[PDB]
DNA sequence: CCGACGTCGCATCAGC
DNA sequence: GCTGATGCGA
DNA sequence: GTCGG
């Protein structure tokens, strides 16, 4: 990492902005910054030399300019004294505690770890369930335990019906050595979009995985997104794993190019793809792309037949996933 | 100088 | 209940 | 916070 001093600094930066000041255009904007700068391959010796960069404009190039002379951020130093947004900066890393309510909480006198504990009383599910497991969502996912992960999930499957395919996205298909989470693509030839001819195909993929002590807890659950919790078997007298949180997103099966697109992200990836689009004259989502008429609403879904015919649209060179971890 | 910034699923709540 | 908005998440 | 028209 040669700029990865620069690069938290913005990331820092970024997660202040979301969670304190709830300003999301500034979150995005400043890890825009931090992911073109992260895969720039030079050094950067001044804040004008970033400042070349698309994404980067006149106030980092200051603050980069700061942090290189100084290796410190005033502003930073200072946010990070402010009790209130010490506190809020806590609160939002439980799973189910966002911007506003970690201020709601704050001003309820709940700021700690120690005070969550004492009121579950006051946490909807999801927010109980990201506090049970606080350690355990913090740690990160070795690619031999994702692959352990990918074999039960991709058996399990198999055996509710032959049918089901699994695909495990996210870091992981682009490759990554580790993983902050697992998510499965999850298609079956029933749900296409012109018809769901079997009910229930998320919800019984999820009951064999809890069937067999693969998903430990729900977070949010619907016809067509899962999220949840799950963990490895552990053999004898050893110590068992950390539970690790799972994303299902079952997608119609014709629809598989565009799903997995999306899945695999990275998220910053797909606004900068979806971005493009939008200037080339075209709208993606997880389903479809489709023209965009000067009128600006969409029009009829075009034919894809491969990840790349995505990229062929919007006149970008083909990019193989492992290339995509911006 | 300023409007737009990716797109959408599930949980929750307010008004009717 | 339904609908629409907001929060939080992918 | 940055960018493009
Ligand atoms: N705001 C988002 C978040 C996620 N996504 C997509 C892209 C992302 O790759 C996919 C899974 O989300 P996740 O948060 O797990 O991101 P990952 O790419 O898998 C890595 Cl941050 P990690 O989960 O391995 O740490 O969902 C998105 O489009 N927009
Ligand atoms: N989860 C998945 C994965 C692949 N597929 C289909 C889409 C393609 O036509 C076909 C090609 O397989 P693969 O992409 O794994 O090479 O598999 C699916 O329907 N659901
Ligand atoms: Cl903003
Ligand atoms: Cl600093
Ligand atoms: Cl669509
Ligand atoms: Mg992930
Ligand atoms: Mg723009
Ligand atoms: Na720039
Ligand atoms: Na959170
Ligand atoms: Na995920």
């Amino acid at each position: 990492t040669l700029n990865g001093g620069i690069t938290d600094m913005l990331t820092e930066l970024a997660n202040f902005e979301k969670n304190v000041s709830q300003a999301i255009h500034k979150y995005n904007a400043y890890r825009k910054a931090a992911s073109v700068i992260a895969k720039y391959p030079h050094k950067i010796k001044s804040g004008a030399e970033a400042k070349k960069l698309p994404g980067v404009g006149t106030k980092i190039a200051e603050k980069i300019d700061e942090f290189l002379a100084t290796g410190k951020l005033r502003k930073l130093e200072k946010i990070r004294q402010d009790d209130t947004s010490s506190s809020i900066n806590f609160l939002t890393r439980v799973s189910g505690i966002g911007p506003s309510a970690a201020r709601k909480f704050v001003d309820e006198g709940i700021k700690t770890l120690e005070d969550l504990r004492k009121n579950e009383d006051k946490l909807n599910h999801h927010q109980r369930i990201g506090l049970k497991y606080f350690g355990d969502f913090e740690k990160r996912i070795p690619r031999e335990e994702m692959l352990q992960m990918q074999d039960i999930v991709l058996n399990e499957v198999k055996k509710v019906d032959s049918e089901y395919i699994a695909t495990v996205c996210g870091s992981f298909r682009r490759g990554a050595e580790s993983s902050g989470d697992m998510d499965v693509l999850l298609t079956h030839p029933s749900f296409t979009s012109e018809s769901t001819k079997q009910p229930k195909l998320l919800h019984q993929v999820v009951e064999q995985l809890q069937k067999v002590h693969f998903i430990t807890d729900t977070l949010s659950k619907g016809e067509t997104k899962f999220m949840g919790v799950c963990q490895l078997p552990s053999k004898n007298d050893e110590k068992e794993y950390p539970h690790r949180r799972i994303d299902i997103r079952l997608i119609p099966k014709d629809q598989y190019y565009c799903g997995v697109l999306y899945f695999t992200g990275s998220d910053i990836f797909n606004k900068n793809m979806r971005a493009h689009a939008l200037e080339k004259g075209f709208t993606i989502n997880e389903y479809t792309i489709r023209p965009l008429g000067v009128t600006g609403v969409a029009g009829e879904p075009l034919p894809v037949d491969s990840e790349k015919d995505i990229f062929d649209y919007i006149q970008w060179k083909y990019r193989e996933p492992k290339d995509r971890s911006e």
